[PDB]
């Protein structure tokens, strides 16, 4: 049947479409069917059909952001905004609500605004890419460099927007975010920061402004539709190297990440954002499953064995980058050698040293830690057929013992349930994001399924063990907002409050982050 | 006459003192008139008296702090925290709003918590001051240093609460603040970040969370009472050296600025928060204004001449401090020598090359900058009788020409009010923080008023040449907020929306940040 909002007949939702339609044009506004399918979840989660949209509007500016929002609380309408909605693994475009329309605004606002060189920022739209802003960087032979995830089809915007990470030290893209431009819930339109000083040159140079500091509020929320935001740029450095560490055994984890520590929280030697994959994640890079085991169930030892010998790779493979004059990049690498090269089966890899199939990750870290955008890793998703992934990723201590607890866990029940468990540690200076990808089959009922069923008991699992996610899936947000439950629940409250108070007719993103307004609560979707 | 929260009466007044004496002990509610008179602002601003307390309390506990603040709603009273209450320049203890009472945190609850020397941070009750971080960390023979700004009797927590700064790499307080818990305006208590996930180990590792983020708005904000902060904490590097170099002329601001840009942007060679002093700051610190002019107006050039011969210090004197190895620190000297002796005038002393009086404030930068808290800025108080001073904070491009144009505005409205003004220019590394110190004899009512009407003018000629101030005084609070007004006053209005969903009895702080909730919006106060 027709998807619809909630509480809301054909007749007036017929009526909502023709006045998206009056402000943003006939063109640029999608409610068939067909033009549909395009913005389902594109690694579904459950076998149950969810997260379906009614309609995608792609309005052209921010005026038009407010005049969509204006007909949206008249007609009781659900948005959901997105920016270039590459989402995936946590859900793509598709809505959390069933039934929301899509604010899809990077289609059309999709300019740079401003790139400063002197003072290194940028000043976005949300539909500019990775890729947009390195062309821009390229075609002004810039001193900058951008900080990207390892995917380049996504938004400077969005992915800072759900609190995104990448590699280079500016790798905290919301650490960099610096002032920003909303509609809020009811249509009112605001800028943080300096930005709200009329005539302040100071919007990217000084995030704070006056007063209590919102723009957090805007990241992983459902407070408004974001329609410009700044970000620091770092200024390139004159030189870098990149370097793989293979690792022979699983349970060399613990003692990687205990070396790691006191060469990481001074932010050198380990100047960029170290990662640790393990095998599954670099073979599915590089490889499809079937290349080494065809039968049924968890791949086996000798299979394992396998991999790591054809791609010449470890079970844990670290990889990082350094930066500046020669010299400098020299002593801290012999430093990391003789770090980590107590570790006995250790090997040592610069980027100038491999160009085989199992170096392919390394080079491609090698762009990505250097702000040159990639599309190699969608690679991933051919390690099976239909591949499709999910993100589940707890948060780590820098401890070695803790991760070994969290691999274990996760492994277990990855075994349990039949996937493959790939894991990239994302090593900050205090803390690791411990990002576990399930790749699996999409088209199968059964293993969308059995990655619901496991991500909800690793959910529960980790937290009874004390650890939470920092990002999820929209199939997962009630979960893990339920987790946080400190004090009764006092966090999900304050949410909430604030919540009603912005969003009194209950309409942007509900559900995001479970936090659900006041007339959708307690309705189970 | 006696002080009372505004609509409450003596009665109402003596019935709420006595619930809060049951919470906190009879020894800990202060009422009387004279155990007051430590709590009233000690630089007071404007001829007429404001910003007076109606009692303090001094809880020992969160579940004391909740109790209060449950009382308070319950009467209608007026609740101001504060952890040490030495905000002095902006208001020291004292509320914004008359008839308010202090809840002094930082009194009984001074613990610490934690230090974890593993994963570098601390956490923190309020009560804790920079001297008493300092002295744990040197009596456990810690690998850590603290940041501290200038006068290290202020509290770590109530510091950052208020975006305050020091020098070191870990500088903005606020970026390294890292989890923490606060009651919220009916008592509620809530943790934010990992601190809501129940036995999490990383609230001082990880600090967004999950969710929308929120720890900004409890920053120059009166959403709440802060009991428990956490901070990250640098590790102590194996070498330091300060320097400071001497600018002749009031006109070199310019080009110390344009220069400093390129080698402060990336964080090396300039790799600490460098301050630009002039020499009312650095006289101020040593020397008492009548050393070298008695005359009630502005001080004429050879008096300056005198006070820059006398002192052997410059117009402008920047000092830095360089950390590491050995050889790292003296590449990083070399490169800011050279740069910045492009300067005719310019002269350069390390913190080893000066044992005179002009070379107490290298001395003293030096301490700060190594984390080594100090007292011994407040001899800038001593420059005229019964010294006070008010912060007027703009925030400045690091651009010579927008530094020089707000320092010729500041000194042309300082001359016509015959104040003297003394610069420290903060400089971080998009941003400076422009700290306009005016020192002034707070025992005369004219000179009081003269500041008060001085600064009212400093901020509309500011704001009308597009600068705001990061920070400000309880008599500036609501005209610097009516300066952040683009788009028709929308930052004000989120804020008021917010602060009314949180606090719809309107206790916490009113008029912090010119934030008023609903039963104070409209009034004189
Ligand atoms: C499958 C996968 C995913 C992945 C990755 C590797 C693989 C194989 N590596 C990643 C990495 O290195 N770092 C990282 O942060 N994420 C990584 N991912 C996950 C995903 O690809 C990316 O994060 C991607 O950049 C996110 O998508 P996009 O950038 O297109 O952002 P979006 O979908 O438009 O927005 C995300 C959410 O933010 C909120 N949002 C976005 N725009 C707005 C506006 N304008 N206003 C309000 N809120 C907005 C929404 O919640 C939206 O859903
Ligand atoms: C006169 C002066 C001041 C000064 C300075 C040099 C001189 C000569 N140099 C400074 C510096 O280098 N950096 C800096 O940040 N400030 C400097 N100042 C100003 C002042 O001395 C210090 O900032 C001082 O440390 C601040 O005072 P304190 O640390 O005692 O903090 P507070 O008065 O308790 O709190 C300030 C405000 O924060 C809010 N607050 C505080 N505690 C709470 C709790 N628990 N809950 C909620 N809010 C709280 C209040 O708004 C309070 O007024
Ligand atoms: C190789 C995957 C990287 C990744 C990093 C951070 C994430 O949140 C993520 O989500 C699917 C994926
Ligand atoms: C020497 C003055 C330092 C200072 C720094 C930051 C401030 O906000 C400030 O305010 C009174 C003072």
């Amino acid at each position: 049947t027709r998807t619809l909002p909630p509480g809301v007949s054909d007749e007036r939702f017929d009526a909502a479409l023709q006045r998206f339609r009056d402000v943003v044009g006939d063109k640029w506004v999608l409610s068939t069917a067909d033009e549909l399918e395009a913005f389902r979840d594109p690694y579904p989660v459950g076998a149950a059909e969810a997260n379906l949209p009614s309609a995608v509007v792609s309005p052209e500016s921010t005026e038009q952001v407010q005049d969509i929002v204006r007909i949206a609380n008249e007609y009781g309408i659900p948005l959901s905004p997105v920016s270039t909605g590459k989402n995936n693994g946590y859900g793509g475009a598709a809505p959390r609500l069933s039934g929301s329309v899509i604010v899809k605004t990077g289609e059309r606002m999709n300019r740079i605004l401003e790139v400063n060189e002197k003072y290194g920022y940028a000043l976005l739209e949300p539909g500019v890419t990775y890729f947009d802003l390195y062309e821009y960087l390229q075609s002004h032979d810039s001193g900058l460099m951008l900080d990207c995830p390892d995917l380049g089809w996504g938004s400077v915007v969005g992915n800072t927007l759900d609190r995104g990470v990448g590699y280079t030290p500016y790798g905290d893209h919301f650490m960099w975010q610096t002032g920003l431009e909303v509609v809020l819930p009811q249509g009112e339109v605001m800028r943080t920061g300096m930005g709200a000083l009329p005539g302040s040159d100071a919007w990217q140079l000084f995030p704070y402004g006056f007063g209590p500091f919102p723009d957090g509020m805007f990241t992983q929320s459902n407070l408004g539709i974001v329609t410009k935001m700044g970000i620091a740029l770092m200024q390139r450095p004159p030189a870098s190297q990149s370097f793989l560490i293979t690792f022979d055994k699983e349970e060399d984890l613990e003692q990687i990440v205990d070396i790691m520590l006191p060469l990481r929280i001074n932010m050198a030697p380990l100047q960029n954002v170290p990662v640790l994959r393990n095998i599954f994640m670099d073979a599915a890079a590089v490889s499809k499953r079937t290349e080494w085991f065809d039968g049924d169930g968890p791949m086996p030892a000798e299979a394992i064995e396998r991999m790591k010998k054809d791609l010449d790779l470890g079970f844990w493979n670290f990889y990082g980058t350094l930066y500046g004059p020669p010299p400098l990049i020299e002593m801290y690498y012999g430093m990391i050698k003789e770090a980590f090269g107590k570790i006995p089966g250790a090997r040592f890899f610069t980027h100038e040293e491999r160009d085989d199939r199992g170096g392919h990750v390394l080079q491609d870290r090698h762009k990505i830690n250097n702000g040159i955008p990639s599309l190699d890793e969608l690679q991933l998703l051919d390690w099976v057929p239909n591949g499709g992934h999910i993100g589940f990723s707890p948060v780590s201590a820098p401890d070695g013992r803790e991760a070994m607890k969290q691999f274990e866990m996760v492994r277990n029940r990855a075994n349990e349930y039949n996937k493959d468990y790939a894991a990239q540690f994302i090593i900050g200076l205090r803390e690791m994001h411990h990002v576990c990808l399930f790749i699996y089959d999409t088209a199968i009922p059964e293993a969308r399924e059995e990655i619901l069923q496991m991500t909800k008991v690793l959910v529960r699992e980790a937290a009874e063990a004390g650890y939470g996610e920092y990002r999820t899936h929209n199939a997962l947000m009630d979960d893990v907002m339920a987790t946080f439950n400190w004090g009764d629940g006092a966090l999900l409250k304050f949410h909430e409050k604030i919540k009603d108070a912005l969003d009194p007719n209950g309409i942007i993103a509900p559900g995001k982050s479970g936090i659900w307004s006041q007339r959708f609560r307690g309705q189970n979707l």
